This record gives C-alpha cells, sequence and structure tokens, in this order.
C-alpha cells in the first residue's frame, strides 16, 4: 500500500462520496475526502474484528460511559494504520498540507473531562491489546458548549461538529431498539409482570470503529441516537397551524441526545437527565443480549451469561443498568429472581470517580416512580434482599448499631421500611422506620451500585483506600472482596507518539526502537541517558520546537503575542474553586506586584521570564467560576500590554479547551499546576500527559500526583501545601476565628481591590476568601492558607529553570518515570483482576 | 461495462458506504447498494454536464415549481443508461431479482399531483434532448401525507422517505445563501434601499441528478432544504428546562420543509405558507445570479442577463421572482428601475394551469407588507407603472371605461390610487379611487406574474384560449403577443419503456426498431397495423399479463381478490366533488341495481364483467371527498362478497396513489375514466399516458380529452356529456327550479339512502345533489345532469368490450395516436417559442 494509491482513493472519495460541488476547493473539502479514505481500512478491519469475534465467542467487554472524549479521528488513525507517512506525500500530491488538514477536523462533542477522555483512552488501549470491548454512549448533537471569550468573561454556543455529518461512523438502520418511558405495571395471565403505555422512543446505532495501534484489531464505539418514526408526526396538529406541537413528538425523542449534562435545577431537566441515563443502558442491555443470544444459538443457558458478558459502569450514570438486566431477565426471558440476580451480580461492576460523599448521584423517588415504575418495583426488592442480609450479619440484639448499618447502606432513604424489617423497632413502630414527610424520598444510586456489582473500584491508590475507610465503610466490613483498586492512565500513542513527534524520534533513538510506543516500559532506559549532554541538548530543542506552535495558538486564538523563550506554566483544567485556579491567578498577581514595586535591573535577577496559560470551561450556571474566568482575562489585559513587563511575564486564557487544543499544548509546557485543594481530587489523567512529555508538576499531595511523584522521583516534583488529614481540622480553626493569613495574602486582595486590573474591582470575588462560615465565603478551599507554602514553592521553581541542565535532567526523569501511567497496564489489570476476559488475536 | 463488474461495485457500496450490519441481508439494504453503484455513473455524467456548461456559456433555462413528482429512480436511471439488462443479471449472482429490490425504493415525497409530475417530465426531456436546463424545488421531508384506508375512510401519515437518507443525491455544503424574513427597510448614505433586521435562516443546496435517456448529458433538480447554524440554538433556554425554547430557531427554518402545501386556514399557516415561497424564489435566483457571474467573469454586463438566462414560473407559487429579481439587480448590483425591469421582464416568464379566474392566488398586503416589506415597495412601484401604462392606453376620455381596465388588472386591490391615477376621478376623490375598510386588501399573483414575465402560456389549446378570453382579456387586448399555448405531454420512457417492457417488445419488432423510445412520431407507423390478427394476439396477451400485477397489488393493499378476464376500468385522480369520483360510482352503484333485479342468465347478457378501480388522495380537510372515499370503500364491501355477483363486477380503492401505483396500474388499464364537469380541466397528464398504453378513455370534452380525441380519432373515444359553453346555463336554469332528474337518477340516490352499503346510510352524501341554491348543495358539478348521457355512454362500452377485435383495434390507434403527447415536442415548443435555448450537446 503505497502513496501513489491512496492519492488515487482521496480523490476517488471527494468525487465519488462528495459533500460539495466539484469545482470547489478547501482544506475542509480535503479533510472530509481523506477522512473516508483512512476510513476504508478501518471498515476491512471492523468488519474482520466483527465476524472472529463471533466465531471464537470469547467473553466481550462492555464500557458504558456518558461521556466519551474522543478528539479528533485523523491523525491517530493515520498513525495506528502507520501510514501517517505515505498520507502526508499522497496530500503533497493534491496540493494540500496533513498538518493544515488534520486542523478542519472538528472534535467531536461526545464529553467533557476526564470521565470520557479515560474512556476514550481506554478504547484505544482494549483494541491495541487485543481485548474484546465495546463502548456504549449516546451521540450528543451540540454537547456541553463551544466556549468563546468576550471582554465579559466566558459566554456559551452550541457545538457544530455534526452539521456537515460525521465521516467516522457508521449508521446501522437495522439496530434498532425501543425504549419506553412512564406507563404502569400490570400482572397479566402466566404470572408475569408486564410494563405497558407510557411514551416509546427508538435507539439506532451509530459506530465508531477504534483502530488499534500496530494491529488490525478495530474494537467499537456503539452510539445511541434517539427519535420517533415520521408517522408520530402529526399532520393534523401541523395543518391548523400549531407547528411546535405537529413536531412535539419527535422533539421529546431527539433532546435525549441535543445536550451532555443537561441543567438539571427543573424538574424537566432532572427527567431529561434521568431519561438519557435510562436511554444508553436499556438500549445498550437490549444490544448485548441480542449479541449472547445470536452467537449462543441452539445452545443457550443463561447461567452462561457472566462468562461471556461484562458490563463496567463508569461512574453512578449507568447504575439503572442493574434493574434493567433484572428486568429484562425476568419479565421477558422468565428467569426467577434468584437466578435473574445471581446473573446480574456478576455480570456488572462500578468504578467510582469521586472522593466525596455528596458528590454521589440521588434520585427523588417520586420522579422516578413516574418515569420507570418496573424499575423501582425491582429496586425495592434488592434494597430488601439487602437489608434482612444485614439483619443476618449483625442484629436484633444490637439495635443502634443495626440503625446506623441500616442508614449507611440504603438504597431507598426516608421511607417505609419493609414489614420483615420494621418489626425489630417495635415500642408502635420507631420514627426511624418511617417515611417522615419533612425530608424528600430518595433513592441512592451509589449504594445500589455497590450492592449490584461484584467488583467496585477507585482510581488510585489514595482514593480506592478512601472509598473503603469514608465512603463505603459498611459496605466494605460486610464485603471485603469487592473493593478493588485500578490506577488510571492514558495512551502513550495520543499523548506522546502523535502529539509529540518531534519529542517522539529523540526517545526511539537513544532508547534504539521505536517499540517504547507499545511496550512503555522501555521508557525506563532513559534513566541513566538523564545527564548526558547531548540528549539534553535534542531535549531542549523540541521543547523549544513544540513551544513555537503555542505561540501560533495564542496569537490566532487571543490576539496576544509571546515569546517562546520563557517559561511555558500551564494550568489547563474545569474552572472550579476546588481546582483552585484562583490561587494560580493571586500567585502570579503577587509576582507581578513585586516587579512592579522593583527596579528593571532587579525583575530580572529575582524572575524568571513565564508565559501562564489557563485554559477550561466553567458551568454555566456556575457564578463565582465565571467570575473567574473574567478576572484571569482582565489580568491578561493588564499585564500583556505594561511596558515595565515585557515579554518577562505574560498571562493568556486559551478558549474552549479540549482534546485538540490538549495536544498542541501539553507537549510544549515546561510546567503544569495540579494544585487542586488536598484530598479532592481522585486521579487526574493530565497529569500523567504532561509528565510523559517531560513537562514538570507543581501539586498538592492530592490524587494522580502522589503516584506520580513517586514514580519520577520525589527530587523532581514541586510538591506544597497541606495534607489530605490536615484539611478537615484547618476549617474547623478558621470556623471558631483562629486562621490569620500571612501579610503576603492581605496585600494581594487589597492589591486586587486597589482596581488595578480594570473596571471591575473584585470586591465581591475576594470576599470569598473572608468571614468565618457561610456558603461561598469563609475560604472554604484554603486559598489563603496554602498561599505562602505556595509562593515559596514557586520561587524554587525559578531557582531550578535557572539552571537548564538541572531542569533538562528532571524532564527526562519524567519522562522516564512514566511507564506506570500508560492505559496499557490500566486494561490488564481491568482485564485480569475484574471483567476476566482474555486477548484475542486474528491469525 | 459487463454485468461482472456492476456485481462487484454493488457489492462494493454494500460494504464500503455501508448503512447496515454487515452480517445483515435485506432486499432493501441491496436496493441502497445498487442505488449507489448506479450513481456514480450519474456523478460522472453530471460532472461532465456542469463543466461543459460552464465552458460554453450557453443560454441556461431554469424551472421553478413547488412540486416534483420524481417518482422512484432506479428503474428509470438504469432505463436511460441501457444497463438494465446487465443490472438485472448482476442482481441474480448476488442472490436478488431487480424487479424485487427496485420494490423497496420509497416514492419521494416532492410533489403530488398534475404540476408536479409535469415538471418532471418535463425535467427528463430536457436532458434527453440536451437542453442546458436545471429545475429548482424545495426539498420536502414528509409531504404531503401517506393516504391509509381504514374502515372510516382516508387517514393521513406522514411520510418517511428520508428516514435512511436519499441515496439520488448529494448536499453541496459550499451552497448555501441567507434568505430574510420579516425585517424593514431604511435609506442608507448612498442613496441605495437596505433591508435589515429581521430573522435569517439558510437554504442548502441538495442535488438530485435528471439523467437523460440515450444521452451522456446529466441534467439537475437543485433542492432546498432549509436550517439555522447550530449556535442558535439556546443553551440557557434548553439546561432552563424549556428544551421547545431552545430548538425554537431551529423549528422555525426547517418547518419550511416539513409538509407540502402546508393547511393555510391560519394566519401562521399563511405565513408558511409565503416563507415557502419567497424562500424558493431568493435561495433559486441568488444561485442563478451566482452562476452567471462566475461565468462572464470579468466581461460583465448584466444587459446579457436574459440572454444567458430564462426564468419558468410554473403557476403562481413562484411569483415573488418577479419583485425579487428587481431587489437584487437594484439593492445589490446597483441597476436602475428601467434597466432592471427591462432584464426582469425578458427574464421571466408565467405557465397559468387553472380555468377559473377565483382560483387564483391572492395574499393579504398586510401579511406581505411585515413578511417581506422591500418586495411591497418593489409591487406598489409595479402597480403604478402597470396603471400609468393603462392609462396611456385608454383614457381620461372614457372614464367608467377606465374604471373597469383598472379592476381587472391591479396587482393590488382595495388600496388608495397613486396621486397620478387618483385624479382622474375627482367630484372630492371617487370612492372607487381609496381603500374601503369593509374589505380586505389583496395583491392578486396572477396579475403581477402577467405584467412580470414576457411570455403567458396555457396547457391545452381550449384552455389556452379560455385564458385570453375570460381570465386575462384586458391584459390580452394590451400585450397580446404575451399570451401562448404549450400542451402538455409525458415521457415515453417512463410511461411506455420502462413500466411497460411487455408492450414495448411489440412496438419495437413491428415498428422495425426501438428508435419510438426517442422519436415517438414513429409509433403513428401501427395505423396500417391496426386490424392485423397476430398484432393484435400479442397485443392482448400482453395487456392480460400486464394485469396480473394489478391482481397482486390489489390483493397486498387492499385484501380483495379479483380475476384478470375483467375489464379493468380505472379512475385515478385526486377526489374532488369536481372530478366527478361520485359519478363514476353512482354510475356503478346503477348497473349493481340492475343486475340484483334481473336473473343470474341475464347478469350475464347485459354486463361484461368489469374491475372498477379507483385511487387518489382527498384533501385532509374537504369533509365531503373525505365522505366519498369512504363510501366507496363501503360500495366495495358490499359488492364484493356478494354471492349474486361474483367475478361480474368488483370494485376497489387502491389507497396511497402515486407514481410507483400508477406505473403498475396504467399499463394494465383498458378504460380509464376522464369526466371532470366539462370545462373545468385545464389539460391532465393521466389522460396521455393510458392512451400511450392502449388504455381506452370515457370522459367529457373537457382539458387535454379535446385532443386527445382528434389525435387518436372519435371513433376511438367514448364522449358524454355537456359541453363546457352549456354550463353555466345549466346551472341558472337549476336555480330557478326547472331542472327535472332522469327517473334513474333518483332510483339510485333512494336506493343509497336504502342502507343497503352498510349502517352509515348516506343521507348527507346525497344530500349534496339537491335542493336549487346553497354552497355544497344543489348539485353544481352537474353529476344528475350528464348521469344518463354518462350510463348510455357506459353501455356502449361494454357492448364495444364483447367485440375484442374492435376493442384491440381501437387500444392500437390509441398508441398509434400518442406521439403529439411526449413531453419532448412540448419541450421544443418552450424552448423555441419561449425560453429561446438550443441544445449543447458535448462531443
Ligand atoms: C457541590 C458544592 O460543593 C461546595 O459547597 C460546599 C460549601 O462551600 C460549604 O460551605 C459547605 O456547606 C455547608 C454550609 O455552609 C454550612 O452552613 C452547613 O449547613 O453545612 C453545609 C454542608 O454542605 O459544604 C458544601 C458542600 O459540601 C462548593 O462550595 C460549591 O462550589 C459546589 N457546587 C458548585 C457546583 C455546581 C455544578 O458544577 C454549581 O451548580 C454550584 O452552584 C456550585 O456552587
Ligand atoms: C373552491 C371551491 O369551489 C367550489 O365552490 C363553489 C360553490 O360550490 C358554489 O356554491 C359557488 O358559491 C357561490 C354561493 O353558493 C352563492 O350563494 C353566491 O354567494 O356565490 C358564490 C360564488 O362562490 O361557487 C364556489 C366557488 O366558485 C366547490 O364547491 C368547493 O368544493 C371548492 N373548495 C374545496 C377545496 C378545498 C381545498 O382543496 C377545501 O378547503 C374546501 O373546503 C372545498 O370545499
Ligand atoms: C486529559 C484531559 C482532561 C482531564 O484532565 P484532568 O487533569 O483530569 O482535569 C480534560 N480535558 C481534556 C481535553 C483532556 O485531554
Ligand atoms: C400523471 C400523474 C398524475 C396526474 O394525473 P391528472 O390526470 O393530471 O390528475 C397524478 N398523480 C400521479 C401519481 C401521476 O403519475
Ligand atoms: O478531576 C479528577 C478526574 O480524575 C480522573 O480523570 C477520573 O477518571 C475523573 O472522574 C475525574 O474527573
Ligand atoms: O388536473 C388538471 C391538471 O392538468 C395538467 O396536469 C396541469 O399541468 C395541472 O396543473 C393540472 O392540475
Amino acid at each position: 500500500i503505497d502513496s501513489s494509491a491512496i492519492a488515487s482513493n482521496i480523490q476517488h472519495h471527494a468525487d465519488f462520496t462528495p459533500l460539495f460541488s466539484p469545482e470547489h476547493s478547501s482544506p475542509l473539502k480535503a479533510y472530509h475526502a481523506t477522512a473516508k479514505s483512512v476510513f476504508d481500512s478501518l471498515i476491512m478491519n471492523w468488519n474482520a474484528t466483527y465476524d472472529y469475534y463471533n466465531k471464537v465467542n470469547a467473553k466481550q467487554a462492555y464500557y458504558l460511559s456518558m461521556e466519551f472524549l474522543q478528539g479528533r479521528a485523523l491523525t491517530n488513525a493515520i498513525g495506528n494504520l502507520e501510514l501517517t507517512g505515505q498520507y502526508a506525500e499522497a496530500l503533497k500530491q493534491l496540493g494540500h498540507n496533513l498538518e493544515d488538514v488534520a486542523s478542519q477536523e472538528p472534535d467531536p462533542a461526545l464529553g467533557n473531562g476526564g470521565l470520557g477522555r479515560l474512556a476514550s483512552c481506554f478504547l484505544d488501549s482494549l483494541a491495541t491489546l487485543n481485548y474484546p470491548a465495546w463502548g456504549y454512549g449516546l451521540r450528543y448533537r451540540y454537547g456541553l458548549f463551544k466556549q468563546i471569550i468576550t471582554k465579559d468573561g466566558q459566554e456559551e454556543v452550541a457545538e457544530n461538529w455534526l452539521e456537515m455529518g460525521n465521516p467516522w461512523e457508521i449508521v446501522r438502520n437495522d439496530v434498532s431498539y425501543p425504549v419506553k418511558f412512564y406507563g404502569k405495571v400490570v400482572e397479566g395471565t402466566d404470572g408475569r409482570k408486564h410494563w405497558i403505555g407510557g411514551e416509546n422512543i427508538k435507539a439506532v446505532a451509530h459506530d465508531v470503529p477504534i483502530p488499534g495501534y500496530k494491529t488490525k484489531t478495530t474494537n467499537n464505539l456503539r452510539l445511541w441516537s434517539t427519535t420517533v418514526p415520521s408517522q408520530n408526526f402529526d399532520l393534523g396538529a401541523f395543518n391548523a397551524g400549531d407547528h411546535a406541537k405537529a413536531n412535539e413528538a419527535h422533539l421529546n425523542a431527539e433532546k435525549i441526545c441535543h445536550v451532555l449534562y443537561p441543567g438539571d435545577e427543573s424538574s424537566e431537566g432532572k427527567i431529561l437527565r434521568l431519561k438519557q441515563q435510562y436511554t444508553l443502558c436499556s438500549a445498550s442491555l437490549q444490544d448485548i443480549i441480542s449479541r449472547f443470544e445470536s452467537r449462543a444459538g441452539d445452545s443457550l443457558n443463561w447461567e452462561d451469561f457472566p462468562s461471556k458478558v461484562a458490563v463496567q459502569m463508569n461512574d453512578t450514570h449507568p447504575t439503572l443498568c442493574i434493574p434493567e438486566l433484572m428486568r429484562i431477565l425476568m419479565d421477558i426471558k422468565g428467569l426467577s429472581w434468584n437466578e435473574a440476580w445471581s446473573i446480574t451480580e456478576r455480570t456488572v461492576a462500578y468504578t467510582n470517580h469521586t472522593v466525596l460523599p455528596e458528590a454521589l448521584e440521588k434520585w427523588s423517588l417520586d420522579i422516578m416512580q413516574k418515569l420507570l415504575p418496573r424499575h423501582v418495583e425491582i429496586i425495592e426488592t434488592i434494597d430488601e434482599e439487602l437489608m434482612n442480609n444485614i439483619v443476618s450479619k449483625y442484629g436484633t440484639a444490637d439495635i443502634s448499631l443495626l440503625k446506623q448499618k441500616l442508614k449507611d447502606m440504603r438504597i431507598l432513604d426516608n421511607v417505609d421500611l419493609p414489614a420483615s424489617v420494621a418489626k425489630l423497632f417495635i415500642k408502635e413502630l420507631d420514627p426511624f422506620a418511617k417515611y417522615d414527610p419533612q425530608f424528600p424520598r430518595v433513592v441512592r444510586m451509589a449504594n445500589l451500585c455497590v450492592v449490584g456489582g461484584h467488583s467496585v473500584n477507585g482510581v488510585a491508590e489514595i482514593h480506592s483506600e478512601i472509598v473503603k475507610q469514608d465512603v463505603f465503610n459498611s459496605f466494605y466490613e460486610m464485603w471485603p472482596t469487592k473493593f478493588q483498586n485500578k490506577t488510571n492512565g492514558v495512551t502513550p500513542r495520543r499523548w506522546i507518539r502523535f502529539c509529540n513527534p518531534e519529542l517522539s524520534t529523540i526517545i526511539s533513538k537513544w532508547i534504539g526502537s521505536d517499540d517504547w510506543i507499545l511496550n512503555t516500559d522501555k521508557l525506563a532506559g532513559l534513566k541513566k541517558f538523564a545527564d548526558d549532554e547531548d540528549l539534553q541538548s535534542e531535549w531542549r530543542t523540541a521543547k523549544r520546537n513544540n513551544k513555537m506552535k503555542v505561540v501560533s495558538l495564542i496569537r490566532d486564538k487571543t490576539g496576544y503575542i509571546v515569546s517562546p523563550d520563557a517559561m511555558f506554566d500551564v494550568q489547563v483544567k474545569r474552572i472550579h474553586e476546588y481546582k483552585r485556579q484562583l490561587l494560580n491567578i493571586l500567585g502570579i498577581v503577587y509576582r507581578y506586584k513585586k516587579m512592579k514595586e522593583m527596579s528593571a535591573k532587579d525583575r530580572r535577577k529575582s524572575f524568571v521570564p513565564r508565559v501562564c496559560i489557563f485554559g477550561g470551561k466553567a458551568f454555566a450556571t456556575y457564578v463565582q467560576a465565571k467570575r473567574i474566568v473574567k478576572f484571569i482575562t482582565d489580568v491578561a489585559a493588564t499585564v500583556n500590554y505594561d511596558p515595565d513587563i515585557g515579554d518577562l511575564l505574560k498571562v493568556v486564557f486559551v478558549p474552549d479547551y479540549n482534546v485538540s487544543v490538549a495536544e498542541t499544548l501539553i507537549p510544549a509546557s515546561e510546567l503544569s499546576q495540579h494544585i487542586s485543594t488536598a484530598g479532592m481530587e481522585a486521579s487526574g489523567t493530565s497529569n500523567m500527559k504532561f509528565a510523559m512529555n517531560g513537562c514538570l508538576l507543581i501539586g498538592t499531595l492530592d490524587g494522580a500526583n502522589v503516584e506520580i511523584r513517586e514514580e519520577v522521583g520525589e527530587e523532581n516534583f514541586f510538591l506544597f501545601g497541606a495534607h489530605a488529614p490536615e484539611i478537615a481540622g484547618l476549617r474547623q480553626e478558621r470556623a471558631e476565628g483562629k486562621f490569620v493569613p500571612d501579610l503576603r495574602f492581605e496585600e494581594v486582595k487589597e492589591y486586587v481591590r486597589s482596581g488595578v486590573f480594570g473596571t471591575s474591582n473584585y470586591d465581591e470575588l475576594m470576599g470569598s476568601l473572608e468571614g468565618n462560615e457561610g456558603y461561598g465565603r469563609a475560604d472554604y478551599f484554603l486559598v489563603g492558607k496554602d498561599f505562602p507554602s505556595y509562593i515559596e514553592c514557586q520561587e524554587k521553581v525559578d531557582e531550578a529553570y535557572r539552571d537548564q541542565k538541572l531542569w533538562t535532567r528532571m524532564s527526562i526523569l519524567n519522562t522516564a518515570g512514566s511507564p506506570k501511567f500508560s492505559s496499557d497496564r490500566t486494561i490488564h489489570e481491568y482485564a485480569k483482576d475484574i471483567w476476566d476476559i482474555s486477548p484475542v488475536i486474528m491469525p
């Protein structure tokens, strides 16, 4: 397969699967054609993988998530096929430039943050390692939002990634499943339950092939798009004039796939958010059930189901899988409860990504009882069993103990106990065993996940322990063997090899192969070359060359002009008080103030030149987070155009941060910040990406930083701030008026309140770092406390950067210490210790 | 190009431009693949035709219509490419059957009745004869409606023809034009008018290639699909919960293409109906303007516009082209009024399809003034000129004369006259020259078409004369050279060659070539063979063989079982009191009654066995038309299951009549009915289709029947009923109580009122044939008057059918007399006498 033939197939797709006029000439047009030419390879390989999986009928794993941050497919598809050189030349022939063409591809708006990017990285590694595994998701039209930066801060625009269609998917019109909303349950002649009536939609399959690296294995991401058949369009309504009414039925179905994480401060938003989940679970399980059946054929035994199927619920969003699977087995296939439940408990597993026990999904029983009444019946039964198992394992004898065990583990909170358990609380019945209308009737989804899965895991050593000790303690006591750890990882193909080709050449030279891309353990061979002068020279050149593409990005996106000969200091993550963008910007503001009260000779002596880059999206409704992006932009306007500063310091907020932005930013980064309040982050995947590219980390002892620090070495990581255990106490200390801040912290607050950063003044923002008690005040995320520790830790970063021998030594040790954080070994662990699947290699 | 290669390309499209799972196996799946394989040929040819038209820059013709009844594309594409034999074999290889595959294609819901089917036939003939010509239309999603027959009569279901996408179109993403609604006009610095504000949508192009027969020429049907850019989606509205509000902007744009002829008894339906038209006109003219400019390049002279462009407004729906063209020339290109108007008058032309002067499109000025204010300004100016030209040509001297000329020709009725004309009516001003609020302010679109076009034509000799004498008399007096005739035609490739292959073989044998398909004049060589016994034998066999496919259709669609050894008597057209389905069914009911009051020996002696087939759609809101389909179905239920009748008589209502149904029905038809009240039909295209297939016509002296009768011979056409001139008098005779019906007509009415046809009784329906005066009563369409003439004319049809020598003799003379009714010569006439275009043959 040479470049001359690819050039023909690109031309062919431009003209014979066309989207534009023939005489029209666009980089974009070249993209859709090039996309389709690569896609031909994925189809061949996808069909081969599909067909051979059916033959072998091995256990298949299924990863359900509400997010898939897929990113641009072109550069990684071509890379994994190893046609990256020849496609480039094929495009020269046609008067195009691969890099330039690739940058016309829009980012699929199928995800948002870590949850989704993990999932996507997991799909790459599953394919690359020949594991039989699909992802199931939903096909979002507008996604979360396209972020634009005005002079008012952030604004939100709905995404346009499907406007011309997605070349990377295949519609499967034969694959349509019915999904039902509302309705009621009745008991038919045959003793069996039947869910009738309500509202009915159809989920249709849109497949996105996932090609593996140096393998024919091409796995799949099956994406549901909701609709209703044209016949549900009401002509009477339309011809009468009421055009919205005529379209109402279609809107109801279609809106399930409109927006990611739709705002739920309205009963109609909660119902939609809930329909999104049930749709994903139901459609996906119906499809999985169908595959099991067609493969098993005549010799069909449902006891084989969990040895042929593994479902993985990513976070609590897919919880409904549990009762839904029970629904189909009993109501549709005619299994008994115990036979169905045994299969369910062994099929399903749960991964938790939160460290806080009050960030776990809860739903009003009333809302759920209305929308999915059959599922509540089933949940009710599950909760009754759960409680009879707690009864067996503890009490009658000690009741107040039993009382505590039952609160912790119940799925339905503030509900009348079943007559069985209720007995044990008579005096008549204790207040505890009755519904109290003063509070809502709530369904706790995390608890239902733990009850329903055979395995529960966290995403970092520290976090998986918090999960056992704080979050699900009484459950761990009951079922200790459930609980596991699976530290996250990221694919080295997207996050080193293809986003950082310059570094990748350097790596393969000195290690003596490019095999590290696949077997990333062989990066450790770099430890010994850390001090070698020549390596250091190539390594600094590369970093510098990668920074020049960011100069183009900043120039292009913001308008600001920045020099690549500064430290590229990057904080890039969702805007939140707890992630503490505010801590970083206030630290920059401190250095700015010092520069201004210092002679132009001394400014150079005291501070290394920096380009401090922020990025990320603020939840639209989050007032304070949006004020924070506003504030940062204002600092940039003031700092960047100040004659006294020049190129000594620039502050930039890159808009619309996404996979494509990260791909340019990350390889160019020298310092990255991961400074969340200690014990608030569960893992963090960007941490791992940065280190792989030789970027140094400044951060707290929190999440993935803790293990990253172990692997790369404590000497090569800038640590600061309060540790997780110290936190609760520092806050209680604050509440009783005992916290007195550093004078330098009050200095900055007053210097911000001075009005130096525009007409905004921000007395309100600084007000969130003051007082001793109250929502949104009282410095809950310890910005003032960690401040002195932090700015002093930044002085150590300056002083290390002064010795580019030391800096680059540490840079190389970070790449050399990254092997542990490859999603490849994360997948192995999942495959071996949870799903119990094996790889399937086609001959 | 042999069948072995086509079989590969079909397989290729199934697997490499897929719509289904790979293991899935469907006739439907085979269709989408086969469609795409043929399409490869159309693309090649379309691009060649497109490119060569640009080189030659000849005058191009443009046919605007709100309807295109395209029909299934597969059988006609393959036919026109002459790959019809090899595609059939290519499909045998893959385990499929072309006929069976073809029948999986859905009918595009892009039209409805004659207006649209004419347009489509016109596009075939334009391509076949190498004329440079496009069609411009709109891309309807749900169309008019899918008709289903229940036991309640007709019901309407929205169509599903786009549910899996149209394989026969190409989206042209670079071709998008902005269209504006509401807004206001202001005069900018540069003396020029500027239309600002309002609502803005975009029309995107979806091209449908039109391949010609035995030519590479592939012309185009450009179809506009309305939308707005994703950014107009309101996330704030969506996240707040108001999901319809968030989607409102998209609904407004998208609904313009939802339904054909949306119900307009509501101000919101009228506004939509009006937006549909403006969108079609604006988008299309902007595109035409763009093509003229790019071709002309540097040497650009707008005086050349009408020698390089011809627009044809089909009916009054595209009238807005006139002021829209004026808008762009003056406001956008900077032409003066006279320079713009001269170009407009010579570019545009109008075809009229109505015989009634009160069936001509009128719009409220207020509604138009709100939606398109700039166009009303322009119309106002046009009407003022028009009136100053009437002033020149008539009056001041005779004023009451002038008064009459001004009523007849005004575009804006019930509006204050311009100060110029108003002068002439002082006493102060005459009531006539003032707005009278007692009546609406109306814009008469037909008059604006006549003022704005260089040519005005009817669609039949008789009708084109009515147009000159009754409808536009004062205009004919003023501009006699405007007025023309262009008798309709239908393509012989779709309506003989491809729908009736059995007859087509017979034709080519005896004429000694298949060249008649193209040069249809050579059907006249059949006159001499009309009596030859052998021809007659093959000819009757064919007709009989074609009737057996209708037996399958009836069995399949209705459930009824019918014998092909009866007379296939077909009335197939839109359900309307004026088309008089009621006259036909009451005539059948008369024969049924006679059969029942007659011995089983005599039933055979008196009547020939028949299968009487009805078809067509009733306007949903038309109460009486819907009662008529109901009544017919009830007669069928009673007649078809009556032991006394057996196979002597069957009545069938075939549901969902469309192009595909006509293609099976027409070639099987022996008698077809065209019995509209005399002088109510302008032409009729199905008339011409039937005769071409050797079907005999029973009809009134009305529309296309008059010329069909001339061509095939009066001896070979069953004529009955009152002539057009007699009508007005018969109605006035009715109003003054002088009409006394035939006793046999009162007999049937009472026999229907008897309750013999179910629990419905229909006293209401028969009530519409009674009284002397009043809306919906008084037998306005002369059913009772023409009845005796009609049933006696059916006795003559029976007696002719008895002698199958005579019947088949006349059948052959009908085919032999059809040459005049080929759309080919219709097109030549349009090309030569109106558009002034020439054919363009690529070397
Ligand atoms: C989810 C939420 O977490 C954080 O909220 C915490 C408050 O900051 C604390 O003050 C504390 O609340 C305590 C009361 O102040 C105290 O008087 C007593 O009644 O106990 C309360 C215990 O809750 O604890 C809160 C939660 O643990 C954080 O401040 C806040 O930003 C977080 N919510 C944001 C997230 C979203 C969604 O992305 C937005 O919708 C919210 O508006 C944001 O505020
Ligand atoms: C368009 C309409 O045409 C026909 O209507 C005619 C009436 O049948 C006549 O009675 C006559 O109306 C006259 C009054 O009865 C008389 O008292 C005097 O005031 O003069 C009147 C003059 O109009 O003339 C009418 C029009 O020339 C026909 O009966 C009717 O079916 C036709 N409309 C149908 C079409 C559609 C759209 O497809 C439906 O919306 C209507 O409901 C149908 O009725
Ligand atoms: C990797 C990645 C993230 C996750 O970063 P965290 O440190 O987990 O916040 C978010 N967004 C994008 C675009 C990414 O590539
Ligand atoms: C030709 C045709 C018509 C037009 O028939 P009229 O005699 O003009 O009513 C209507 N519908 C279909 C499907 C046709 O093919
Ligand atoms: O922000 C911390 C992130 O850590 C990891 O990426 C988790 O997988 C994700 O759920 C979480 O959001
Ligand atoms: O029904 C009579 C028909 O005659 C012809 O087909 C005309 O083109 C069409 O406008 C009209 O509807």
